């Protein structure tokens, strides 16, 4: 109604400054800069100018997000009430910005910052310091992404109390920041979104004048922090008492992929492989019952068919015969219905050679009978396509094996593939999804053929030529050195002449192309029912080889020999077992001149000369020159070395052979010049050749799906968490720190409280509305006592199960109670009488506890008193009763249906309908002040709110007591309990469990009287699962009808005093850290160093020791080690290199002195990037030492007592240097490799380690086509890492998934 302000986001309007303020990637409208709007609204209805007008506002309420659009116009309305002050910044009808706005002509600033003239920061040393990429490296990790325009702060104490703070004449940034030095002074990792500015004082008058016109170097104004007041006050600005509210930080990009840096053979692979057939017991089954369907099938088609009308019966006969070589009809129909229509657990993904056997057979034997099925199939040809059969040799490992093999030997920057035959056997639709769209440094260009249109590649990124693939001398001129891939999925068996078809086929291999070639190899008469329907001329020629099978199937063996017998080479071979098979082949390759070879086994170099002077002569020589980098050792980093050699001398020449000496089988190849393996090698001309577990492989990187990533598996301690904030269908049960005997989160004011605590093993949780509330986001962790901030869960408070003795005890606890172990204070544990069952239990502590809190601590409730409960029907409101008829009271209760005062009847039988009312209207009022003579109810414990809350603050006596305990208190009420004008009691029960005092301990005495006397009795429970957290949760929510909702977490056994059995729970992964243990940091006073140090310490860890070559050297490093030792962690920084024993024995000197070593973490990087023929010894030797040479000093001292059993994790971070390769590094790519040996070499010793092979890091762009992870995605993936079994786990992100070209 007032003042419409239009915010032009405009290529050149004054006003584009406001799009380099962004949370997260949005771009957003900054929080102080509807004051602004306001402030400049109430101005203009004054006729005043704004930077003359002093304004305060105060409880400025920020509802919603403005969120700004580049290049676009948007129109806000400031609506400011003209006596009241009251404004409101509202964009089309939602409101942004709600408060109170008041101008004067006073001293309305309470600091007095507005006078203080020069800058306190001056002389200091830059390590005591703070300047403006360190201030905002700061907020950037929490998501605070602010250009170059709101870049205010210019410098700042390491305490962040002093700040020079830059003044442009922008109001809007110069409030935000102003506020960023409240956010400075909060440190953390989370995401604060402000919801609350109790005052913002604005006096221009004070303030210096806007700087001249033009100006360049803008003034620097003294900002200050006061804490005692909190207060950030800089000139005449003063924003006081912001609250913030947590939020869930959202990803800029897409998911990281993540994959698994593993090792796969070539040929013939063992059943243990990476490279082998995903054959399950279970799909060997379905295999086998397939077969006996088809098998009995033909039978049956052979016996009815006495109208002849199954040509190629024949063929028919054949393919019954060979069946019952290597071998009713009802049966075999039951058999398959029995696995399909099963649901244990081991369940194939689907069941088409099934079905569409069944169309096959069920079919009538009638006219058009063979159009009509040919139809029928037709319809029906995806089953056959996604079929557990038909996908165990379209794996994703197996499709990515082969199509990277293939691009690593592709000498080109397109990868020309071409997939004759798509219509009867794709692989566009595997291929493309599964290895082509992982792309990142080379194209692909895939092209589908087919006698007609390709109906399904419609859809993928190919290209559909036409021409007869059935019939060869047709083939088009225009394929001659055309596809540098062929692939013949289920086409070489339709071919009548197979070596006409597969001479022709050549041809369309460029000179080192590959040819793929899947084809049924064993059990030929099981899916032959379908290829003699829908198949027109079954008749094949045979050969030297053999005669083909019916009259279009070659046998596995005798597909090996007729592909050999034309001087094809195999470079993979991979045997399904239970149907087909899959061949890869090229040419081999003839060298004209001598193949070079050179031994790079040497880890100190001794060969940088030689490799130079032979990689400078590679552009000079014959194109069938070679260079073959030869290394027969474990250790060495000829893989990643020859990546990034690839890079700037191309793919053509260097080649590469590593035989791994530890799992070299008893045969171990005798590569040496004019050897006998050797030359196997130079035929096939393959890139990489890596001889480890026995055979030649590849490393591959092979995918984590992401339902991997929240895989559960057995854990023995627990705890419920969600695993997206505000859903209560995300509720999962993760790993809990008690594992390690302590719990998370003893950082802060959870030192001071040193309570004696008595570890219990949790049988029964009960469910209480405090979880409800927190689980649905309908409040956050940040309105809980500040003890539990570090905590890891914050579910659950009350229990019932055994403490350490054995004995059957209950109580409350601070959170996660709704755990497996807990560890509950003294003073908290009651102890349950022989007659009840720890089910019963479960439903007292928390129910009463809070009754008597109310009641007799809280309201002081008299004998003979009149109390007014609200919600009579729930566990708090059922204690209350049970408490106020103990008390001899008249108790009025509210009741939602006939059904729940029927309930409470019941259960109580002192209770007359005349004490019952309804929570559906106020009508209660009226009730209640009849009924009571007009006094009134002394007590009112209030849930209900709004007119209900009200109704019943009108029924208190002249002394009665409100104890209100409701959870969704207004907007209005929160800021009364933010002003201190009224007490918060909905989360005092929590609070007194953390101080365990004075209070306390008289709660404790009332419910345990309670107890004895026979007030406190069980209340009816609905018992819940571990598996149904998520149900519980949603009945607690939904209150649909009464009870106490107690999760079971262990059955209790028969006796009253026995241990509790040790058992196991299927939870997701948690990484924690011991807190007893101190942890080794190498490079830990850097970036991702010090980023993920913070991360341990939130995780357990308490004892740091990081180390670098000069210690601290910045305010950014001595701010955060100021930071975790204000937390309570014991930190060591030292200014040493591990580069030789002495310096590894001081690094563990200094560990063990701390605590026993339950962590080794090497971040350490050195990098000197330069072309690899302008690069000497001193120079290729540069990155080496801190990933060859502090790698092995420090995995020597963790092979050696007492590191050797104390220690947990040995982490040595990496990069996909060493699986991508790079450019100008590859002495980098030689460390990184070398390094990712030693951690092999330690998985095979049974030790534990870790490797991240990370891409690149933002807040600690694109580059080869990934985009650099957000820190706080690089924590949730570096925690999987930790809790995998893997070694080498390869994180990065696509900036979107490959195309074509
Ligand atoms: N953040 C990224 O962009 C990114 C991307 C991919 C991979 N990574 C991986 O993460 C690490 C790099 O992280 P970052 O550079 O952001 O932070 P960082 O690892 O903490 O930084 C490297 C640190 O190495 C220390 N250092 C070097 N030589 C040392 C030696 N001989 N002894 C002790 N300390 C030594 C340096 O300390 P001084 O400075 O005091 O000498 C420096 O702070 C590497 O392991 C790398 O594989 C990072």
């Amino acid at each position: 109604s007032d003042n419409v302000i239009d915010i032009d986001l405009s290529e050149d309007s004054p006003e584009n400054y406001l799009l380099e303020h962004a949370v997260d990637g949005r771009m957003l409208f900054p929080a102080t800069g509807t004051l602004v709007l306001a402030w400049k609204t109430l101005a203009k209805l004054k006729g005043v100018e704004f930077e003359q007008l002093g304004v305060q506002m105060t409880n400025v309420q920020i509802h919603q997000a403005l969120f700004l659009n580049p290049g676009g116009k948007t129109t806000v309305s400031v609506s400011v009430m003209p006596i009241t002050g009251e404004f409101q910044v509202r964009d089309g009808e939602s409101l942004i910005s709600s408060g109170v706005i008041t101008s004067s002509e006073g001293r309305l600033l309470e600091t007095d910052q507005h006078m203080k003239k020069g800058s306190v920061l001056d002389g200091k040393p830059d390590k005591e310091l703070l300047f403006t990429k360190e201030i905002y490296r700061e907020f950037l990790l929490r998501g605070y992404e602010y250009g170059a325009a709101f870049q205010g702060i210019q410098r700042a104490s390491l305490d962040a109390t002093d700040t020079d703070i830059r003044w442009d004449g922008r109001w809007i940034s110069y409030l935000d920041t102003v506020l960023q030095m409240y956010l400075l002074s909060k440190p953390g990792t989370h995401q604060a979104l402000p919801t609350l500015l109790e005052s913002v004082t604005i006096d221009p008058r004070v303030h210096p004048a806007q700087p001249p016109e033009g100006t360049t170097e803008f003034q620097v104004l003294p900002g200050k922090w006061d804490p005692v007041l909190q207060i950030a006050a800089a000139g005449g600005v003063e924003i006081r008492s912001c609250h913030s509210i947590r939020a869930s930080r959202r990803l800029n990009h897409d998911p990281p992929i993540l994959e698994d840096f593993a090792f796969a053979p070539y040929v013939d692979p063992r059943p243990s492989d990476r490279s082998a057939a995903a054959v399950t017991p279970a799909l060997r089954d379905y295999a086998d019952a397939c077969f006996e369907f088809s098998r009995q099938g033909m039978k049956r088609w052979l016996e009815n068919d006495k109208n002849n009308v199954l040509p190629n019966k024949e063929e028919i006969k054949e393919a019954l015969a060979m069946a019952n070589k290597h071998a009713n009809f009802a049966s075999a129909k039951a058999t398959l219905e029995a696995l399909v229509n099963n649901k244990n657990g081991h369940r194939l993904p689907n069941h088409g050679l099934f079905e569409m056997l069944d169309i096959a057979f069920s079919e009538p034997l009638e006219g058009d009978y063979w159009d009509r099925l040919r139809m029928k199939l037709h319809d029906v040809r995806t089953y056959l396509w996604d079929d557990p059969i038909i996908a165990a040799l379209e794996s994703p490992d197996i499709v990515k094996l082969v199509m990277e093999t293939v691009s690593d030997n592709v000498n080109q920057q397109v990868m020309e593939i071409l997939e004759v035959g798509a219509a009867r056997g794709p692989y566009y639709r595997q291929a493309i999804p599964k290895a082509l769209e992982y792309f990142s440094i080379k194209d692909w260009q895939y092209t589908v053929a087919d006698q007609g249109f390709v109906e399904d590649a419609a859809e993928f990124p190919v290209k559909m030529m036409q021409f007869d693939p059935l019939d060869p001398a047709n083939f088009p001129a225009e394929l001659t050195e055309s596809c540098d891939l062929l692939v013949l999925k289920w086409n070489l068996q339709m071919q009548v002449d197979l070596d006409a078809a597969i001479t022709e086929f050549s041809k369309m291999i460029k000179p080192g192309g590959f040819l793929l070639v899947l084809e049924n190899g064993t059990r030929l008469s099981t899916f032959f029912p379908i290829k003699a329907i829908v198949s027109a001329s079954l008749g094949g020629k045979g050969g030297p080889e053999g005669d083909r099978a019916m009259g279009c199937f070659y046998t596995d063996a005798q597909w090996s020999a007729l592909f050999a017998r034309h001087g094809f080479e195999q470079i993979m071979h991979i045997p399904d077992g239970i149907a087909v098979s899959m061949f890869l082949l090229r040419k081999p390759f003839e060298p004209s001149v001598a193949p070079i070879i050179i031994n790079v086994d040497d880890l100190e170099c001794s060969w940088l000369e030689e490799v130079q002077a032979r990689c400078a002569e590679l552009q000079d020589s014959h194109k069938d020159s070679r260079l073959w980098l030869v290394a027969n050792t474990e250790l060495s980093g000829v893989l990643g070395f020859l990546r990034s050699l690839v890079w700037e001398f191309g793919s053509e020449k260097l080649r590469c052979i590593q035989i791994d000496d530890a799992t070299a089988g008893p045969n171990p190849p005798k590569i040496s010049a004019d050897s006998a393996d050797f030359k196997e090698l130079v035929r096939k001309d393959l890139a990489y050749n890596v001889f480890k577990n026995g055979k030649w492989g590849t490393y591959r990187g092979f995918v984590i799906s992401d339902a991997d990533r929240q895989k559960e598996r057995p854990s023995e301690y627990v705890y419920a968490d969600w695993l997206s904030a505000g859903d209560m269908s995300s509720l999962r049960w993760f790993d809990s720190p008690l594992k390690t005997g302590h719990n998370n989160g003893m950082l802060g004011s959870k030192m001071a409280h040193k309570l004696e605590t008595e570890t219990c093993s949790v049988y029964y949780a009960g469910l209480n509305l405090r979880d409800i509330i927190l689980a649905n986001g309908t409040i956050q962790r940040d309105i809980l006592p500040e003890e539990t901030f570090f905590k890891e869960g914050v579910l659950g408070v009350e229990f019932s199960g055994r403490n350490s003795s054995g004995k059957r005890v209950m109580g409350l606890c601070p959170p996660p109670a709704l755990a497996t172990t807990v560890k509950c204070p003294v003073s908290s544990l009651w102890s349950v009488p022989d007659q009840w069952t720890l089910e019963e239990a479960a439903t007292v502590p928390l129910a009463y506890a809070t009754a008597y809190y109310c009641l007799v601590s809280e309201g002081g409730v008299q004998k003979g008193a009149t109390v007014f409960i609200h919600a009579g029907a729930s566990v708090v409101g059922q204690a209350s009763i049970a408490v106020a008829l103990s008390y001899n009271c008249e108790i009025f209760t509210l009741t939602k249906n006939s059904d729940e005062t029927a309930l409470l009847k019941s259960m109580y039988p002192q209770l007359n309908d005349r004490n019952f009312c309804s929570s559906e209207d106020c009508s209660f009022e009226k009730y209640i002040r009849k009924e009571t003579k007009g006094s009134g109810v002394d007590v009112v414990i209030n849930t209900l709110r709004g007119k209900f809350l009200k109704a019943s603050r009108r029924l208190l006596s002249k002394k009665g007591k409100f104890v209100d305990i409701g959870f969704k208190v207004d907007s209005n009420t929160q800021i009364a309990y933010y002003t201190r004008e009224h007490p918060d009691l909905r989360f005092q029960l929590d609070a007194l469990l953390e101080s365990q005092g004075p209070e306390w301990t008289r709660l404790f005495d009332l419910v345990q009287a309670g107890i004895h006397s026979g007030v406190v009795k069980p209340l009816k429970r609905a018992v819940y699962s571990m598996d149904k957290i998520v149900d519980a949760f949603k009945t607690v929510e939904a209150e649909r009808e009464a009870g106490k909702i107690v999760i079971k977490i262990r059955d209790e056994e028969r006796q009253k005093v026995c241990p509790t059995p040790r058992t196991s729970f299927p939870a997701i992964h948690r990484t924690c850290f011991h807190p007893d243990k101190s942890h080794i940091l190498v490079g830990g006073m850097g970036g991702m160093g010090l980023e993920t140090a913070h991360w341990m310490v939130l995780r357990g860890a308490k004892k740091l020791i990081l180390t670098s070559r000069y210690g601290i050297t910045t305010g950014y490093q001595a701010r955060k080690i100021a930071f975790f030792k204000q937390l309570g962690v014991e930190v060591e920084v030292l200014a040493l290199s591990v580069n030789t024993r002495k310096a590894a024995d001081k690094v563990f000197e200094h560990a063990l002195k701390m605590g026993p070593v339950g962590g080794i973490f090497n971040m350490a990087m050195v990098l000197y990037n330069d072309d690899f023929l302008k690069m000497n010894r001193e120079q290729f030797l540069k990155p080496l030492e801190s990933k060859i040479t502090m790698t092995m000093l420090l995995d020597d001292k963790s092979r050696e007592k007492p590191v050797r059993d104390t220690l947990d994790h040995f982490v040595m971070f990496s990069s996909l240097i060493v699986s991508g390769g790079h450019l100008g590094q590859a002495n980098y790519a030689f460390g990184s490799t070398v390094l990712e040996k030693i951690c092999e070499r330690r998985k095979r010793d049974g030790l534990p380690v870790t490797t991240p092979q990370w891409a690149s890091i933002a807040d600690v762009t694109i580059i080869c086509r990934k985009y650099p992870q957000r820190f706080f995605n690089v924590l949730s993936v570096f925690d999987f890492m930790m809790s995998s079994d893997n070694v080498v786990t390869i994180s990065y992100v696509l900036v979107e998934k490959s195309m074509g070209v």
